[PDB]
């Protein structure tokens, strides 16, 4: 964290710099280098909070000069810890936050630091939306280079089957435009293969109208585990796009909704809307609340920017999490069973089984056009572990390993998105053999040098 830095090539960067700069003797160090895995303890020597795309070439090209480790950094949500490093540069984004909506054209141009809340609000005072993750803090910009997919997607694509056009600073400190007609080689890799190729200051996107939202959440017994997620799976392989329904196994909120003798207790919230109008979405929802006995039901009529900010409840912010995720081309009756006795297990009433359900305008998409796997694969089952106490780690990390172990032979891919920091492992097998393979060729002229190395990695 104090290695030598030529004075000559730091007074440059300064020069060039408009942002602010956070070093290891600074107050705000330790609070900067936090990242939302609160296991990953890392101290960079420099952390650079960049303010616009100028910033950012000033900070690559100082990071590539000096030979430091480069961390990029969104919203800071990397199950992978990917956004802070030991020794290196932290490329910070998080104050680059601008977002410019025209409502006429329906297209919205976000810088590459935005929060999801930031953007469904601007975006939103339009009534305009487009698909992003369900938790308002999660970092726009990691979510969109891995795919990102949310509430909407079902009904309009993953995030990056909305994106038209990316401003990039690539590892030579040049910057690019890369879009279907402009170096549609890195529009492929961006959408898709992570921070890979470099770091995106600006994404464009295509907006849809989105009015109010039906929404419905509740929880059963898991004593049903097995009707309702055998209903859950059979309805949603012929559900229409509209309707988005999600199963979060998880110990019973202590809320008031909920009869106490649920408190604490292993139970599946399911949560479900329709995208459409909210008529038909009553009645669609109630198709689907009784294929057990619903507890704690709460429907609602929310604007989208309302059902964005909904996930999750919670009364306290988790400090500790591990991963453990992959997807299902089918979910099988023994596959149920297994996912419903690690569920019983679950010890901390942060940690959530997820099951979720893609398809409908994913599954659209041919696979090779973009550099996103799995699209054909519907299921996706995540095992996130959450928790505060750092003298329970392994509790909390055997439980999701023994999860995945007895899913392995189900599992058919891995979304990049929610790898943990164990599993670069994984790389090529998640992309598969093409597309790993087109990436290599994108990344051996983009970033030969693997100047961006903090993310699922991509050897040139
Ligand atoms: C609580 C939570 C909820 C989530 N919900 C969803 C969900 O609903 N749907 C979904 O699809 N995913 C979801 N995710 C996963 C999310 O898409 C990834 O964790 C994503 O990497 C987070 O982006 P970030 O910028 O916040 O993370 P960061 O830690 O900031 O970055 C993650 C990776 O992206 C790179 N990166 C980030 N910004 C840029 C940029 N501008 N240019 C280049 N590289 C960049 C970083 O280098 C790093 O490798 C969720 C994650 C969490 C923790």
């Amino acid at each position: 964290q104090f290695p030598q830095l030529d004075p000559a090539t730091l007074a440059a960067f300064s020069a060039a710099f408009r942002g602010e700069l956070i070093w290891p003797s600074d107050a705000d160090y330790d609070e900067a280098r936090r990242i939302w895995n609160g296991t990953i303890d890392r101290r960079p020597a420099l952390i650079a909070r960049c303010t616009s795309t100028p910033d950012v070439v000033a900070a690559v090209s100082f990071a590539r000069k000096s030979g430091l480790l480069v961390a990029v950094r969104g919203g800071g949500h990397s199950m992978a810890g990917h956004s802070v490093c030991d020794g290196g540069i932290v490329i910070d984004l998080s104050l680059m936050n601008s977002i410019k909506v025209s409502r006429r054209l329906r297209r919205a141009r976000a810088q590459g630091g935005c929060l999801l809340g930031a953007f469904d609000t601007a975006t939103q005072a339009h009534m305009l939306a487009t698909p992003a993750g369900t938790v308002s803090h999660t970092g726009l910009g990691g979510l969109v280079l891995g795919g990102g997919f949310g509430w909407l997607s079902r009904k309009y694509g993953l995030s990056i089957d909305n994106l038209t056009s990316v401003e990039i600073v690539t590892a030579d400190g040049g910057v690019l435009t890369a879009s279907d007609t402009e170096n549609p080689d890195l529009f492929w890799a961006v959408r898709g293969g992570g921070g890979n190729f470099g770091v995106v200051t600006a994404f464009e996107f295509d907006l849809h109208r989105v009015g109010p939202v039906r929404f419905a959440s509740t929880y059963y017994s898991l004593d049903e585990g097995p009707q309702v997620i055998r209903a859950w799976r059979d309805h949603m392989a012929t559900a229409p796009d509209e309707l988005t329904w999600a199963l979060y196994l998880r110990l019973a909120p202590p809320l008031p909704e909920l009869p106490a003798d649920m408190h604490g207790k292993p139970v599946i919230c399911a949560m479900s809307c329709w995208i459409g109008d909210p008529h038909e979405g009553e009645r669609q929802l109630e198709s689907i609340l009784h294929a057990g006995k619903p507890h704690g039901l709460t429907k609602a009529t929310l604007p989208y920017r309302a059902l964005q900010a909904y996930s999750f409840p919670g009364a306290v912010v988790p400090d500790r999490i591990y991963t453990k995720s992959g997807y299902l081309n089918e979910l099988s009756d023994e596959a149920t069973d297994t996912v419903l006795e690690h569920a019983a297990d679950i010890a901390s009433p942060f940690t959530q089984l997820e099951l979720l359900y893609l398809g409908g305008a994913v599954a659209r998409v041919p696979d090779d056009a973009t550099a996103y796997p799995n699209r054909q694969s519907p299921f996706v089952t995540n095992l996130a572990a959450a928790w505060m106490d750092p003298t329970e780690d392994a509790r909390h990390t055997a439980w999701a390993r023994e999860g995945y172990r007895a899913l392995a032979g189900h599992l058919s891919g891995g979304y990049v998105n929610f790898m943990n920091p164990g599993e670069a492992d994984r790389t090529r097998e998640a992309y598969g053999a093409a597309k790993f393979e087109r990436l290599q060729g994108v990344k051996a002229k983009y970033d030969p040098t693997n100047l961006f190395r903090l993310n699922q990695n991509i050897p040139p």
